[PDB]
Formats: structure tokens, sequence, C-alpha cells
């Protein structure tokens, strides 16, 4: 019996939940945002017939009708199910208070450790600002974008190897930086512990736009947005070393 | 030098923002499931209308059957999504892996209460009327995804009540099905006031008002059918609806 690594254990279940929530609201996005295609295809083509039907018995007009409502419909459903959760969540809220920098990667690196890297054989090589630096930020979601960025990086590595977590703060800007090694059979290896599902260990490999980042990583991008910073990583593919960098204001 | 009888505050805060971020996380989950499983309707009934216009444009300029082509497309490009953008990213919620092992009952039942009393239902001046199990009752389910079940539907019940109003909660053996029976009082006005303390976020309290078919649970439960489904058991709710009595009944088998 032991409540502090019962806390741990809460707040890295919390963690993975939150950024398996973000991944799931960038999936909302995207599906809103693909299924529109085929509707608009499908109504300019039905354009094209009524504007050629316009004279039109009522048996054309009806069955012209009938694909007009199945494209309503569909337009509905995307509006009602997959836009309508989305209202005021699309703009991250955050409280900006001070905090000691230091402890916080500390504890970051001590979560990761706990929830996953020693697990997995993966080795954390911790490079922390000296002195004691302070920031003005969401310690929450700073925490939590911390935890993600450096657990994907151990998702992503085979035992033996190494993640760097190098975090520098100068009189700009704070930068956190989370090298990798990535290894496409251990990130997606059944028979070892993992703290994201099989899909977004997936969709991590895929290529995508230069603006947008893996979607196990939403959460690190929109944290560091609320905050007028930034977030960015090299493209996950076997083989490559990559490295998640986490920069927000001072 | 104070005697514990319950979890750590520290820990109870941890654990109330992990079960509310779970419980988002399925309600995301039971909107992609619910665009998947609605789409399919549209999408037949274009496809026959589609079948009905080529037949009466048989004889027709040959450009009006292109255009026909091109909205069975899109038909079918429609399909061919819903797999990839809707139930592929929801899949690992949709079959819940989980874990069966013995565990106490009336312990999680405890830090339960103690949970949803410290997280929003003694802020929002709802009573919990519990009603505990008699004996030593254990259960042989995932204990981690019960204790996230119970602590949604409570919590949603108290989301519902307005202040100086009543939860009931009681848990049952019925045969070989262990029950937890949740009743409460619906204000709709106490589940939009934002001056009020909340749990979720307002669009999961105004979905939970919305009029569904039957077979579907308010999204903000989805976690416990989930749950319940993942047991070999089910989860049961009355419509949300202002002045309504509503009961959540969620039932697993006792023993795995
Ligand atoms: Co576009």
């Amino acid at each position: 019996v032991d409540p502090a690594a019962d806390l741990l254990r809460e707040r890295a279940a919390h963690y993975a939940a939150e950024a398996a929530l973000f991944l799931r609201d960038q999936a909302l996005s995207t599906a809103s945002h693909d299924l529109r295609s085929p509707l608009n295809a499908m109504h300019s083509w039905a354009y094209v017939l009524e504007r050629q039907l316009a004279s039109a018995d009522p048996s054309l007009q009806r069955a012209l009708a009938g694909i007009r409502t199945g494209i309503d419909q569909q337009v509905a459903l995307i509006d009602d199910v997959l836009d309508a959760p989305r209202a005021e969540t699309r703009t991250l809220a955050i409280t900006a208070q001070p905090f000691a920098l230091r402890p916080l990667l500390d504890d970051t690196l001590a979560l990761v450790r706990f929830a996953l890297a020693d697990a997995r054989q993966v080795s954390i090589d911790a490079t922390l600002p000296d002195g004691e630096p302070s920031l003005s930020a969401d310690r929450e979601r700073v925490a939590q974008a911390l935890w993600t960025m450096l657990t994907t990086a151990v998702e992503a590595s085979a035992a033996g190897n190494r993640v760097t977590f190098a975090c520098t703060r100068d009189g700009a800007q704070c930068v956190a930086h989370v090298t990798c090694g990535v290894s496409a059979a251990a990130l997606a290896d059944p028979a070892l512990p993992h703290a994201f599902d099989a899909f977004a260990r997936r969709e991590m490999l895929r290529s995508r736009d230069a603006k947008r980042v893996a979607w196990v990583l939403a959460l690190c991008q929109r944290v560091a947005l609320a905050h007028g910073g930034t977030f960015t990583h090299a493209a996950f593919a076997d083989g490559a070393v990559v490295t998640l960098s986490l920069a927000v204001p001072c």
C-alpha cells in the first residue's frame, strides 16, 4: 500500500486520457472536413442534373428531391454530431500563474520513468536548466504537454535505447526538446507496454501537412498555441531520429 | 494527528480529473459512433434514388448519366471514408479491453461516494442518500473501469440535480447480476446554469437533454455503457427531461 504511487498512477492515467481526449477532437475535426468533400461532390453533380431537368414531370422531381434530402440529412448529421461537440472547446482556455520550472521538469521526468519508460527499458538522459527559473503559464497544461511529448518519444523507442530531454530557458522562451530514435516495430508491438492505443501509435506514422502534428501530440500543439508558443516535431518513420520541440514565452 | 478515513484530497482531485477526461473521451467516441451508424441510411436512400433516376433518364442525353455517375461516385466515396475517419479512431473503446479480478465492493462504493461528494455534490448542495450492501460482497470485474462507471453515473445524476435535491444510490445482487441504481430529479435549469459548478462541459449537459432513440444513452454516459457491455452486462437509463425522475442502472455479472 503506497498512496504516493497511487497518486502517480492516477496522474499518468489522467494525462493519457487528456492526450486521447485531444486526439478525439482532431478525429472529429478531420471527420467533419473529410466527409464534406463527397457531400460537396454529390451536391454539385446533383445541381448539374437539377439545371438540365427544370422541365421535369413529377416523378423526376420527386427522385431529385430524394437525392437532395439524402445530402441535407448528411449535412445536418455532421452539424449535429461532429461539429456541435466542439462548439466551445475549439479555443483552449488556460490559467497562467508563476511556477518553478525545474520541479515540474523533475516531476515530469519521474512520472514518465514510473509510468512507462522503466518498464520499456528506455533510458531518459535529462539536461535541465540550472538555477531556479520560473514561468508564468498554466502549470497543469504544461505538465500534460511535457508528459505527452516525452511519453510519445518513449513509445517510439526500442528497449535499450535512450531518449534525450533537454530544456532551456533564457529571457525570451522556455524550450523543451525531446529526441528519440524511432523503432516502428516497438511502437506497434502488442506485447510491449503502451500508454496510448494502437490507432494513436499507427496514426503517428502517417505523413501530414507542415502545419500539422501527429494526433497523439494534439494536446501539445493546442497547449503551446494557448500560451502563445509553438510545438513541432519531425515526421515519425522507422529508423529516424526525431526531435519534438515545445516553446512557450517566459 | 489526524486519522485518515478516505483517500487523500490530492488523490481525489487527480481521480476526478482522470475520470472526467475518460467520460469526455467516451463521449467523443459516441459522437463518432453515432455519425458512423446514421450516415448509412441517407447513403442507402440516395443509392436507391440514383437507380430510379438512372432508369427514368435511360434514353436522355448521356451527360445526364454522367452527372448520375458523379453522384454515385460521391456516395461510394462517402461509404469508403466511414471506416477510416469514424470507425478506426474509436476502435478501442468500441471493444473496451478490461481485466477482471476479485475485489471487495463496499470499499469501492465508499471511495466513489467520497469522490463525488468532494468533487461536485457538496459544492452543489446535493445529498447522495446511499444504501450500502450488507455483508462483505465481492465482485470479479475491472475495478478501475467500474469505479469510472459508478463515478460517471453518480456525477451525471448530481449534474441533473438542483440545490437541496437528492440522489439515491443503492446496490443489489439480483441473481447472478450485481446492479447499482442511481435515482435523481432532473432540473434542466441546474444542468445549464454556468454560475453552478460542473464536472462535464456545457455540450455534454446540453446533449443529455436531447431526444434520442431509447437504445441510445446520453453521450456523457457512454463510458458506463461500454464498461457494462465489456463485462457482459447492461446499462439502462430513462431520458433526461426537466421535472422527470430518472433512474440509471448499471448491471454486471458478479462472477467474471
Ligand atoms: Co478542404
